[PDB]
């Protein structure tokens, strides 16, 4: 029932850097998502408690949301594109694995997923 901490959004000792697909992943991936319309739910982790979802992180065990990927890329917390590229995946999954198909909210990832495949087709090259 309790919601768990949320996932790390500093680490001091971890490695990380700025790079230019990192850089894509927030000016053109995170905020093409974030600004759409079905956007809302994965802003911020799942709140279990208010949402009366008392099974929720008994189901999920990698919880991963948007605000926790927009706080990630902002204070620079990756070494790579593929760790950002995997929270969003583990987000998208989370939902499909925890909810019904055809429910509103998985409808609304679908089309967050479509949107962040196209842009991540567009990944540029390591400089
Ligand atoms: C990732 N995520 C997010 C939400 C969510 C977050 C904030 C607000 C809201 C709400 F309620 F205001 F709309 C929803 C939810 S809500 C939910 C939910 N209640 N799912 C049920 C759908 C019907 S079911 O029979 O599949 C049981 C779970 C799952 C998720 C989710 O994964």
């Amino acid at each position: 029932s309790m919601n768990p901490p949320p996932p790390e959004t500093s680490n001091p000792n971890k490695p990380k850097r700025q790079t230019n697909q990192l850089q894509y992943l927030l000016r053109v991936v995170l905020k093409t998502l974030w600004k759409h319309q079905f956007a809302w739910p994965f802003q911020q982790p799942v709140d279990a408690v208010k949402l009366n979802l008392p099974d929720y992180y008994k189901i999920i065990k990698t919880p991963m949301d948007m605000g926790t990927i927009k706080k990630r890329l902002e204070n620079n917390y990756y070494w790579n594109a593929q760790e950002c590229i995997q929270d969003f995946n583990t987000m998208f999954t989370n939902c499909y694995i925890y909810n019904k198909p055809g429910d509103d909210i998985v409808l609304m990832a679908e089309a967050l997923e479509k949107l962040f495949l196209q842009k991540i087709n567009e990944l540029p090259t390591e400089e």
